[PDB]
DNA sequence: TGAGGTAGTAGGTTGTA
DNA sequence: ATACAACCTACTACCTCG
DNA sequence: TGAGGTAGTAGGTTGTA
DNA sequence: ATACAACCTACTACCTCG
């Protein structure tokens, strides 16, 4: 079969012990605490020991050769204590620290084209490359002639086991940056008006915005009562003045939003931030050149790390350290297990479906029950596209039609859609004014002739003229009417399109129609392990000091939501309170209590993130109730990347594809052919619970299986998946009593 | 007339001015803001300089003789700048910190009983007195023979003009403390299980609660790897255990929850809160003895700073500065204008009411429409208990009946309530477990004869076994059927009690029930000034980090409420954000268009608080839809109290009596007599507006006497009444679509 | 949580920079 | 790191309401 | 916002103490 | 005051779907 692996390379030979010297940090300022300090004055003292290596055990640093110790930083007198050989089964971490260390030390002095450092080191686990290694195999710079620069990021994560051998974890990410600030930027005469600006100069984090670019120059005094670069030399920082030149000091001062007030910064200072819309404005030549080289399928990224380990070569400094060029054939010499969850079955109307795409020509497996009549509003000036979008969308639900062509992919009658044009509702609503916006879909459901929505918002890019969908979602929210809303671009692909296309489009809008109204298309013949109830849990930060209310959606085990809920206050952080837990599980039991006349006997919770909360109530609320219950940690964001083998060709694995070790396990969840990118996997580990991980495994891809959202499959399984899209539509809940509709869709 | 007055004493004799000598504090950390350090430099240097006055203008430390500038400290590197005489009129703070300096450094000077010192000085505005005046204007100290200590605390504010006089603005207050720590406390053998602690010996601010009392001596080596003792010598904090005795070392460690980690703090350090509850809890006689002392009337407010003005006497660094003992004869002299505001008339059913208790003897304004159905949870102990109220509640409501007694007070029908016992539905609820009584109010919405709920719940004290308000409330909440809970305290007085205390009760009650099933009792005449619609607005923190949604209610001209919206993200601090402001002013003029058919022309919003939001968002979006709008902040907590004047004799104020100032005016509301304490009156002032005073603060009275939940007025007007109880209410809200139903009530 | 007011205790948010 | 000033909030007593 | 995945950028929360 | 580590979130490109 087709093995797995990791990005991970195994080195050559072992780590002997090392002479360490072990320092001491006290509380020498007003505060006591070490813990507060001891990164920051590992950090001092060793930029301030030409960057000699200078790790961290709990309170104790280490050299590897003999520093003075420094009296001189205000906040820690750190001193010597003594010298040793420190084993490393004790010291796993310190090792880890020494090989990454050395790594970053062999990696500086490599140069690309004779000429320039090709790595830029900061002694860290963080390895920038200033050159690429293209699709051909090709050391390349990528600088676009607006000075954009593509820099492809390194991350380094070498374990050392019990005896000495280094294993190293690999991780490549793309970076982007430029060499041109505003100064240069306003010397070719470029506008800045409004846009984001990063400070090279302060480590201050927030997102700063340039207001506008003043005629008073930097050297003439301010409003502050002194110039700008009197105020830089007030604030011991003359040093980035200093080496101004007169035509440095005839430069703007570019005043700039700093989320309190107009701060007043200089344009040497000002980096402009650069996003991918940033790349996209201004040369989307380059922009659209290197989806190739950021988007990585499991190919290109052996190649890069073999590039990377390549320049890494052997490290004299331990031992003759050197590591291979290859992954691992098998992930069980690593640790792991490995292998496919097989693919879960679905039933449709008429029986099993070999894929979703059946589902048309089959129907769906469960209907809502009574008419639903569409009422549209849409923009005044696209009255034809949107009568063709509707048109289209009639055609698909009710008549099975499509482009007035009777299709075998469809079947007739596919919801009970009673939408008749002479006698519907076509309201126009002029784009403009956000109330008009609001007394439009007030406008539409003065009327009880309308049980549905499809209305065409404006795109959700063209930052002109205001969008539609969050004032008509909040009405017929408040309203308590499920809408399906398009934007023009849909409706003119709708109107204008003769291919399959628009079939995708309309497959997507269909299932969306269906979702909301209360119907299931698809669910599964068998999940697999003993569960009743699956729980979905997430709390998201919107923003600073936000936190979205703890929405949990409730599943059977077939799939099929029963119900969310959404406690009305807002909790703090996002571990859960338990008086939110109570009232979540409260709901989840009396739910499933409702559709199926028990409490459920299994329950598998799958928190989004972080379980962080006692488990002794879990234990206490589900052992008062004769409940086995699961807590399965889905996560998101993960830089680990899954490979595969086929006589060494290492390529994307399949979706469904995992690996496994102990209580946690990466599975991959889509699959994404070559010149996409590569699979993302989940992180999935189990905080409590008595089920073996291959069972858990299934059930989340089962629940990835299932989305009733689209035709193609969600990453995520839906539970923390559905917990996240009520968490975006997080002010679209419908105000009426909480129903299986799945409004959020 | 019965002028006004506030509590404020004028200085004979003017402040000269002094020679100051000024000092200049730099950034010398590794920060440069002098504003993020410079009252901590303040207070450093204050203290190290045998507390000789030590004040700040804006950069620039002055003091009042010399004082030799410090390079000791670390942060700050003060220095001696200038001598000079700084004029009164550009430095008013400044001679306000000399006058109060100085009012401290005599009442540092000053006894009681010639041998105690009568006034706990920090040189500050705060000056704590360890005696009190008694209300037979004797000074008495007032300790438990618990060692509950009551102290009068006194906040100067005093005021110089531009001239040199000097007003005192007094504001008196309590305090409770105890002299007796957990050291004493386990010295007399007392359980300390369970009680919050502060710890008198950090300056951390948070809720510590007792876990335990460890066997484990504060000598003996803990947990740690050192003892305690040892713990706070190692954090130059030795000092404190200095002057142990032997038997302060045989402590027990008590150990203390500090909301993220158990902590082990010895018990000398550890002073009990003195909470109310404390002092109801330990020693009941003497805390139902205080409640002459606490509660101060108008009058014994002014004997109280009285005393204390006599107590400061003349202050020789100032010119013989003295102050009168007593009031103003009328605040013209301060600059305010007073008077009383008319009281608003009010309409029935069938006419004027003279005052709110004869309504139900004329009858409600509104009626709702269609029969309402009682349908009663009640907890299975207290079946006939709740089997009476239940019949006093419908003998008040259908029947107009009182203990079986047609009455004169009490007209038929007030509200159409169609309860049948024999047909109605009286289900019973075990006390205990939260999810049968959410199963119990579903139980109860199994059926649909039931419009309305007077659930008795258990008390909201006795902390044993659960409370049922927050479960009842929340699901029927979900199902959108409004319900009257009732304590059982309540309902056995409706069982057993024959006087009419009871109907007290059943008013209230009867005014809650029609005011969550749509009904309005009472209505405005005539609301004064040009106003069409009233909106409120409140942002209540409810802990850290959380924020209640900004909860608005919006009111007609006759007072009875439109709409009210909840946005459902919750947002950033106090300020509300310009999409929450449109959402919410959208909501605003679309209810009432809907109600009266075009946009109000005139928005006057009470704002709970401060009005910190874009102003230029205020003016754009009612300009581009020529509304009139006013801003006026109604804020709560307000030191300043007003008093009265009949030939000298100070007392406490009608409701309706005001003062004002300009854009600000303080207003008392309610009507308290003497022995119950004083009014605390509003502080309302305009933010923006183009309205009069008089105006503005002759709508708050009236939307304070329009409270439709109570047969007494409430403070608050219920613009930002409502809004505070709608955030008190805020998991509360009815599922179903908005109504005009109070469910808040 | 009959309703509301006074009164404590604790604890935040925001401005003022 | 810091700190008062106005403002808030919650929780518990007490007290009263023809 | 047809739906979803990859990918960047920025920014938080929480633990680990 | 501090800082990385795993985790998150939002917003914009790109890309593809019988
Ligand atoms: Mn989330
Ligand atoms: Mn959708
Ligand atoms: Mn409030
Ligand atoms: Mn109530």
């Amino acid at each position: 079969v087709s093995n797995l692996t990791v990005e991970a390379f195994e080195g050559i030979g072992s780590v002997n012990p090392m002479l360490f010297y072990q320092y001491k940090v006290t509380g020498k300022g007003k505060y006591d605490n070490v813990y507060k300090i001891i990164k920051s004055a590992r950090y001092k003292m060793h930029s301030k020991n030409r960057f000699k290596p200078v790790f961290i055990k709990d309170d104790k640093l280490y050299t590897l050769e003999k520093l003075p110790d420094i009296e001189d930083l205000d906040f820690a007198n750190i001193n010597f204590v003594k010298s040793e050989v420190l084993s490393i089964e004790d010291n796993m971490s310190i090792y880890g620290e020494v090989v990454e260390y050395y790594i970053n030390l062999k990696l500086k002095k490599v140069k690309v084209l004779g000429k320039y450092p090709k790595y830029r080191i900061n002694y860290s686990k963080e390895i920038l490359s200033n050159t690429l290694l293209t699709r051909e195999l090709k050391d390349e710079f990528k600088k676009s002639n607006k000075g954009f620069n593509l820099k492809r990021k390194f991350r380094i994560s070498p374990v050392v086991n019990k005896m000495g051998k280094v294993i190293l974890y690999l991780s490549c990410s793309a970076d982007f940056s430029t060499n041109k600030n505003i100064y240069e930027m306003l010397k070719e005469g470029l506008e800045v008006e409004g846009l984001a600006v990063k400070s090279e100069w302060s480590n201050i984090s927030g997102n700063l915005v340039i207001e506008s670019v003043l005629e008073t120059k930097i050297s003439e005094p301010t409003s502050l009562g002194q110039s700008l670069i009197d105020y830089y030399k007030n604030n011991n920082q003359g040093y980035r003045v200093k080496d101004f030149t007169d035509e440095d000091l005839n430069a703007n001062i570019v005043n700039v939003r700093g989320n309190k007030k107009i701060y007043m910064y200089i344009p040497h200072a000002l980096k402009p931030i650069i996003t991918r819309e940033y790349l996209a404005k201004n040369d989307p030549e380059f922009s659209k050149e290197i989806e190739q080289l950021i988007k990585m399928n499991m190919n290109y990224r052996y190649e890069t790390l073999k590039s990377f380990v390549n320049d890494i070569g052997v490290i004299e400094e331990l031992n003759n350290l050197s590591f291979k060029n290859k992954y691992y054939e098998d992930v069980k010499l690593l640790g792991y297990s490995s292998g496919k969850i097989d693919e879960p079955v679905l039933m449709g109307a008429k029986g099993i479906i070999k894929n979703k795409m059946q589902i048309f020509s089959n129907g769906f497996y469960k209907l809502p029950e009574g008419k639903v009549r569409f009422g549209v509003l849409y923009p005044k000036e696209f009255d034809g596209v949107s009568r063709k979008a509707i048109r289209a969308i009639y055609d698909f639900s009710k008549e099975g039609k499509y482009h007035g062509e009777s299709n075998k992919y469809i079947a007739e009658h596919l919801i009970n859609v009673e939408f008749n044009p002479k006698e519907c509702i076509f309201e126009g609503y002029e784009l403009g004014d956000i109330t008009e916006y609001k007394k439009a879909a007030l406008k539409l459901n003065n009327y009880n002739n309308v049980d549905f929505v499809i209305a065409i918002v404006p795109n959700m890019s063209d930052e002109e003229i205001e969008n539609s969908y969050n004032p008509f979602k909040k009405i017929w929210a408040e309203l308590n009417l499920p809408s399906q809303m398009i934007s023009v671009k849909t409706a003119e692909i709708f109107a204008n399109s003769r291919d399959n296309t628009a079939l995708y489009y309309l497959h997507n809008i269909v299932l969306g129609i269906l979702g909301k109204i209360g119907g299931i298309p698809w669910v599964v013949k068998d999940m697999k392990g003993d569960v009743d109830c699956f729980v979905g849990l997430d709390v998201g930060t919107r923003e600073k000091g936000i936190h979205y209310p703890a929405c949990s959606v409730v599943f059977d085990k077939y799939g099929k939501l029963i119900n969310y809920y959404k406690p009305n206050i807002p909790q703090n952080g996002e571990k859960i309170n338990t008086e939110i837990l109570q009232e979540i599980f409260d709901k989840v039991l009396i739910s499933y209590e409702e559709e199926n006349g028990a409490y459920p006997k299994n329950i598998v919770i799958h928190r989004a993130g972080f379980s962080r909360e006692d488990l002794d109530w879990y234990e206490n609320y589900f052992g008062k109730k004769n409940i086995k219950f699961n807590i399965i940690e889905v996560k998101k964001s993960t830089p680990l990347k899954i490979a595969s083998i086929n006589e060494g060709n290492i390529t994307n694995p399949e979706k469904g594809s995992y690996i496994l070790r102990g209580n946690k396990a990466y599975m991959v969840t889509t699959d994404i052919k070559e010149n996409l990118g590569s699979p993302k996997p989940l992180k999935i580990e189990k905080s409590y619970g008595d089920i073996d991980m291959l069972t858990a495994l299934s059930q989340i891809y089962a629940l990835t299986q299932i989305h009733v959202g689209a035709t193609k499959s969600l990453r995520l399984p839906i539970t923390t998946g559905y917990a996240d899209k009520i968490c975006k539509a997080i002010e679209f809940i419908p105000q009426g009593r909480v129903d299986n509709r799945l409004f959020f869709l």
